[PDB]
């Protein structure tokens, strides 16, 4: 399938070169997979989600996304126009308040929630969790992400936006999950992207158009935007049968575009997420 005039990041993930604008992908499109977006919520009524999104858990007075961040990330996972995996099922878990903040204890509870809740959902092709959040190093936060991964969920987490080594942030620093840095449309490391040996992969993160609250759209930047590209890619590849939740991060690294990014510090992987789709 071909989506013309796609957001640059979608075009990038199906291309051996920057500078194109059509997204190419297998029509299976993540059908039969599920992606949990653990964030500020998801505006599931947005026409872009086509009834495939729902809130399943909140720790606050509403499950609504009063911020926009979670809706934007969910749109990059799976919206019809802005999403990587256009037929996945999206499940929102609201661990962040409408200011975008959240206690680590709530975030941990949300991760353990997903590890159990997947047993209440129909995801025959597999389960992914996208975590566009983080703070300073916490062994307990890392351990929660490790449990979620161990339980059979492909966990993708943001590297962070500090232009610093991600070893000092959580859950970015957990070795067993997929830690995602950000790149721009010219294949440069995004100016804010964290780096370091703990990164597994880069995805598009600068000037990413996606869904927003109030039935709208906007372009924003962050490793928060790169992470759902990778989460959606994992769901797409799992639906194709090419990999599993336990092996998808490694498979994405195996099949990535290699050596094409600029300003990657010595010791950080130079790998850009790529679907290897041959139309």
């Amino acid at each position: 399938a071909a989506q013309t005039n796609a957001p640059w990041g979608l075009a990038r993930i199906s291309s051996t070169s920057p500078g194109t604008s059509t997204y190419y992908y297998d029509e299976s499109a993540g059908q039969g997979s599920c992606v949990y977006v653990i964030d500020t919520g998801i505006e599931a009524s947005h026409p872009e989600f086509e009834g495939r999104a729902q809130m399943v858990k909140t720790y606050y007075y509403s499950s609504r996304d009063g911020n926009g961040h979670g809706t934007h990330c969910a749109g990059t996972v799976g919206s019809r126009t802005y999403g990587v995996a256009k037929k996945t099922q999206l499940f929102g878990v609201k661990v962040l308040d409408d200011n975008g903040s959240g206690q680590y204890s709530t975030i941990i509870a949300g991760m353990d929630f997903v590890a159990s809740d997947k047993n209440n959902r129909n995801c025959p092709k597999g389960v992914v969790a996208s975590l566009s959040l983080g703070g300073g190093y916490s062994s307990s936060v890392n351990s929660a992400a490790a449990r979620l991964q161990s339980s059979g969920v492909m966990v993708a987490v943001a590297a962070g936006n500090n232009n610093a080594d991600a070893r000092n942030y959580s859950p970015a620093s957990e070795p067993s999950v997929c830690t995602v840095g950000a790149s721009d449309r010219y294949d440069r490391r995004s100016s804010f992207s964290n780096y370091g040996s703990v990164l597994d992969i880069f995805g598009p993160g600068t000037d990413i158009l996606s869904t927003w609250i109030g039935g709208s759209t906007r372009s924003i930047s962050g490793t928060s935007m790169a992470t759902p590209h990778v989460a959606g890619l994992a769901a797409y590849l799992m639906t194709l049968g090419k990999t599993t939740a336990a092996s998808a991060c490694r498979y994405i690294a195996d099949t990535a575009n290699k050596g094409d990014l600029s300003n990657i510090p010595f010791g950080t992987v130079n790998l850009l997420a790529y679907n290897n789709y041959q139309a």
